[PDB]
C-alpha cells in the first residue's frame, strides 16, 4: 500500500497512480511575488455554526475529524467558488521537526503542520461523485507555526491517545472547528488535486494567508501517532506530507495586496 516510507512515499506514488505526474497536481510553492491579485476574488464565506462532528479516525496516513455531511450544517462558499460546498472531515499532515511538516510552501518556506478542510460541492450529490468532478472539491488549507497553544485545537490533541493506531477511531462529537481559524481570511487560490492517492484532479484549494500558532506540546503529541495498527512494530506518524509539485499551466491568485 502506499504510504510516507522510501519505499512506498510520494517518489513511488505514480507507479500506481499515474495521475500523480499529471497537470493540476497539488501541493505547490505559493510564490508570493508572482501570485496576481485579483480584485474580482470575493470574500470568503465559512458558515461553520451548526457543525456536527462525528468522529475522530486513525486511517494509517493521518487522522480524520469526520462530520455529519448528509444536509447544508458545515459550508463553505465565495471566495472563488461558484456554489456551496459542505465540510465532510479535516486533517493534518506534519513533521518530525518543527521546520517541515506542511504540503504547501511560501516562498519556499515549510511550515510545522497543515490543517485541511475538505468540503464537496452539493451540486454532486455525494463525496464519491464529487471527487470525480474538476469543481469537486473546496479545499480549505490552514498553516500551523509552533509558538502559543491554539485553544481550540487542544480537545483534538486530547483525544489522540485513544487512536494512536491505524484503524482505531473515537466519538469526537460537539467539536467546533472555527476554532481552528486564524483571525484572517484573506487567501490564495489556485486549481489542484488531492495531495494523496489517488491524487485525482478535483480540488479548488484555498490556502489562507496568516498561519494559526500551536504549541510545541501540542504538535509532540501529533507524532505520538503511529501508521501501523496495534500490535504490530511501531513506525511513528510524521512526515506524513507530499512535497511541492510543478505548478506548470496554472497561476495562483490572491484576495489580498
Ligand atoms: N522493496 C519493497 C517495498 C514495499 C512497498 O511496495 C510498494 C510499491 C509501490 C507503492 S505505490 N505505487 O502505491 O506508492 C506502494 C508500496
Ligand atoms: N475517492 C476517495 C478519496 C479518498 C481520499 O480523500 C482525500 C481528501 C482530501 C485529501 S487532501 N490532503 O488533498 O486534503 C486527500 C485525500
Ligand atoms: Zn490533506
Amino acid at each position: 500500500h502506499w504510504g510516507y516510507g522510501k519505499h512506498n512515499g510520494p517518489e513511488h506514488w505514480h507507479k500506481d497512480f499515474p495521475i500523480a505526474k499529471g497537470e493540476r497536481q497539488s501541493p505547490v510553492d505559493i510564490d508570493t511575488h508572482t501570485a496576481k491579485y485579483d480584485p474580482s476574488l470575493k470574500p470568503l464565506s465559512v458558515s461553520y455554526d451548526q457543525a456536527t462532528s462525528l468522529r475522530i479516525l486513525n486511517n494509517g496516513h493521518a487522522f480524520n475529524v469526520e462530520f455529519d455531511d448528509s444536509q447544508d450544517k458545515a459550508v463553505l462558499k465565495g471566495g472563488p467558488l461558484d456554489g456551496t460546498y459542505r465540510l465532510i472531515q479535516f486533517h493534518f499532515h506534519w513533521g518530525s521537526l518543527d521546520g517541515q511538516g506542511s504540503e504547501h510552501t511560501v516562498d519556499k518556506k515549510k511550515y510545522a503542520a497543515e490543517l485541511h478542510l475538505v468540503h464537496w460541492n452539493t451540486k454532486y450529490g455525494d463525496f464519491g461523485k464529487a471527487v470525480q468532478q474538476p469543481d469537486g472539491l473546496a479545499v480549505l488549507g490552514i498553516f500551523l507555526k509552533v509558538g502559543s497553544a491554539k485553544p481550540g485545537l487542544q480537545k483534538v490533541v486530547d483525544v489522540l491517545d485513544s487512536i494512536k493506531t491505524k484503524g482505531k477511531s473515537a466519538d469526537f462529537t460537539n467539536f467546533d472547528p472555527r476554532g481552528l481559524l486564524p483571525e484572517s481570511l484573506d487567501y490564495w487560490t489556485y486549481p489542484g488535486s488531492l495531495t494523496t492517492p489517488p491524487l485525482l484532479e478535483c480540488v479548488t484549494w484555498i490556502v489562507l494567508k496568516e498561519p494559526i500558532s500551536v504549541s510545541s506540546e501540542q504538535v509532540l503529541k501529533f507524532r505520538k501517532l503511529n501508521f501501523n495498527g496495534e500490535g504490530e512494530p511501531e513506525e511513528l506518524m510524521v512526515d506524513n506530507w507530499r512535497p511541492a509539485q510543478p505548478l506548470k499551466n496554472r497561476q495562483i491568485k490572491a484576495s489580498f495586496k
